[PDB]
C-alpha cells in the first residue's frame, strides 16, 4: 500500500524534500502527521483549495491533519488588527470544515494558543541569534506584504513559522512552493534547537485566470463565495491558449480540484464539436487539449460547471 | 532640595537632555519619578559603566527611584554567550554595581528575563515589531550591535525590547551613554503609538579611553574594577593627558566625572601648595593655564580612583 499512498501523498505536488524521507517516514511511525498554515484571510479562493486538497489527500493516506489558522503571523504581515484576524479566523475555520476538512478529519488550531507561550517564545529568541537577517529576509521574500522597506515583524515571522512545526509535532510540512526557503530554514535550523528536521511537500503557485500572477488587486482569482454567475463569468474571460497546457488556468482546475475531487469530468459538447466525452484522468484530458481534439470553450463550460458544484456544495455544508 | 538644584545635579556632566523642559515638569508632577539604566552583563565592569552609575546617583539624590536592569536577554540576543554564562555574569554584575555605590538598600536590581517572556510583554515585542521598520531598527542598532553588517535578526528585536523596557518598568526617565539615542528616540517614538507614555532621555557622553581613543578590551585602555592600585597607578601614569587641554583629556574626564561628583572635592598635592578644587570649571580654568601639572593631576585622580575602587573591592568581598 505504501506505493499507493506515496502517489497520492505526491500527486499534484511541485516537490517533495525529501522523497526518500518521506517513504521512510510513512514506514516507521504508522502516524504521520503534516499540516498546512494559513494566515486569516477574508477570502478564501483556489489557491488555499489547492493545499486543502493536498491535506485531503494526505489525511486520504493515513496522515493526521493540523490546521494552523496563524493568526500572528497575519498579524506579522500586516492583515489588520487582532480583533479583525480573529474574526476571520472563525470564518475561515468554517469554510475548511465546508470544503471537507471536517474536524473528524483535520484538528483546527489558533496560532496565539501556544505561540505567546514562555516555551515557544524562548525558541523565537534561540532561532533569531542563529538565524542571519540575510536568510531570514530572503526567506519572505515571496511571503511578506512589503517586499523592499520591510517591518521587523516581517523578519520574525519565518522563525516563528519554522517553530510551528516542531511545536505542532509536524512530521510533514505542506505549502505552496513559495514557502520553500522558510522550509529550508526549517530543517537547517530546528535540529539546533533540539527539534527533527521536517519534511516537506510543496503545491505548485497557482497563476492566476488572466495568465498572470494571482493578485487580490486584479482580482484574477475565483472565491468560495464567488456566486455562480460570477464563477462563470471569469472563466468566460480566462486566459486559455488553445493546445497549450502550461500555466494554463482553467487546465489547471481541471487538474488540481476538479479530477481530484470528482475522478472524472464530463465535458458536454454538440455533436459537430464532438458530442460529451469524458476524461477519467488530466493526461487524457491534456492530451486531448494539446491535439485539438477539445477545445478552449467547451472545456470552460465543463469547468464552470464543476467548480460551482464544488463551491454550491460547499456553501451548503457552510450553512 | 528645591527644583534648581535637583535640575543642575541632574543634567550635571550629560551630553544631552531629551528633553529639560520635559524634566521638569516630571520633577513638579510626580512624587517619586522613575529612571533606569540597562547593562548587558559583562565580565568587566570600567569607569565606563561608573559613568552611568555615578548618574544613577545623581538622580537618586534629587528624589528619584533608581532601577538597574540586568538585561541578560539582551546579552544573549547580542551575542555575549549561552544563558548559563550570561546568568553568571548578571549575578557577577549585580554584587559589582551593588560594592560600587548602587547598594539593594538605594537603587532596584531587575533581571530582565523576569519579565521579558511574559505574555503582556511578549505581545508588545510584536506590536512594537509591527510599526517598527526594519531599516529603522537596524540603523538603531548601528552603536550597539556587535555585528554591523550581516547581524542577526537577533539583534533587530533587540532595540524593540530595550524601548518596551521603558514601558514595562514604569520607567519615567531613560538614561544611557550617546549611542542608545537612536533606540530612545524609537521609543519616544512608538511607545505612545502602543498607548505609553514618551519617556524623558539623558544621554551620558562616551568616555574616551585612556590613550585617549576609543576604549578597546584589545588595547586594555581603560580602568578596570577589578585593576589592582600598583596597575591604576600605572595606566594612569602612562595615559594621555595633553598638558593644557581639556576636551576630551581622560584623566581631567576622570575627575569631572567620577572624582568630583562622588567625593564633591578634590585635594592635588603640590609643593610648596596643596590645592583644594571645589568645582570642574576651577580645576580645568588651572590645568588650561598650566597652573595644574598634568603629572600632580595623575597623582591625585589614581589617588581617589583607588580609594573609590579598593572600598568597592572590600564592599565585594
Ligand atoms: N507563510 C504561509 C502561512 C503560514 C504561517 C505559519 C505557518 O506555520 C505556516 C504557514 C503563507 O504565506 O501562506
Ligand atoms: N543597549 C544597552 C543595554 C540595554 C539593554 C536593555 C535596556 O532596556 C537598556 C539598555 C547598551 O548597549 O549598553
Amino acid at each position: 500500500d505504501i506505493t499507493e499512498k506515496l502517489r497520492l501523498i505526491t500527486r499534484n505536488a511541485e516537490e517533495v524534500v525529501t522523497e526518500e524521507e518521506l517513504r521512510q517516514l510513512i514506514e516507521t511511525k504508522e502516524k504521520p502527521r503534516a499540516y498546512v498554515g494559513y494566515e486569516p484571510s477574508g477570502e478564501i479562493h483556489l489557491g488555499h483549495m489547492m493545499t486543502v486538497q493536498k491535506l485531503m489527500d494526505l489525511q486520504e493516506a493515513g496522515f493526521e491533519i493540523i490546521v494552523l489558522l496563524a493568526d500572528i503571523h497575519a498579524y506579522l504581515n500586516e492583515k489588520g488588527t487582532f480583533e479583525e484576524i480573529a474574526e476571520v479566523a472563525d470564518y475561515n475555520k468554517k469554510v475548511f470544515i465546508a470544503l471537507g476538512l471536517d474536524e473528524s478529519r483535520a484538528k483546527f488550531v489558533l496560532g496565539s494558543e501556544y505561540q505567546l507561550s514562555r516555551d515557544y517564545v524562548l525558541d523565537v529568541l534561540k532561532m533569531a541569534r542563529i538565524t542571519t537577517l540575510n536568510r531570514a529576509r530572503r526567506s519572505m521574500d515571496e511571503v511578506s506584504r512589503r517586499k523592499e522597506d520591510p517591518m521587523v515583524s516581517q523578519m520574525i515571522y519565518p522563525l516563528m513559522q519554522a517553530l510551528d512545526i516542531a511545536h505542532l509535532g509536524v512530521d510533514l510540512a505542506v505549502g505552496g512552493i513559495d514557502q520553500r526557503k522558510i522550509h529550508m530554514l526549517a530543517r537547517e535550523n530546528l535540529p539546533r534547537l533540539g527539534y527533527s528536521s521536517p519534511v516537506c511537500l510543496h503545491t505548485p503557485i497557482l497563476v492566476g485566470l488572466d495568465g498572470q500572477k494571482m493578485s487580490s488587486s486584479k482580482g484574477n482569482y475565483i472565491s468560495v463565495r464567488d456566486p455562480p454567475e460570477e464563477v462563470e463569468r471569469k472563466i468566460r474571460k480566462a486566459y486559455c491558449p488553445a493546445g497549450v497546457v502550461e500555466e494554463n488556468p482553467i487546465l489547471d482546475i481541471a487538474k488540481y480540484h476538479i479530477l481530484p475531487r470528482f475522478g472524472k469530468i464530463v465535458v458536454e459538447r454538440d455533436a459537430k464539436f464532438g458530442g460529451d466525452v469524458e476524461y477519467a484522468s488530466f493526461e487524457e484530458l491534456a492530451e486531448d487539449f494539446k491535439s485539438g481534439q477539445l477545445h478552449p470553450l467547451d472545456l470552460k463550460i465543463a469547468v464552470a460547471k464543476y467548480l460551482n458544484m464544488l463551491l454550491e456544495d460547499a456553501r451548503k455544508r457552510l450553512g
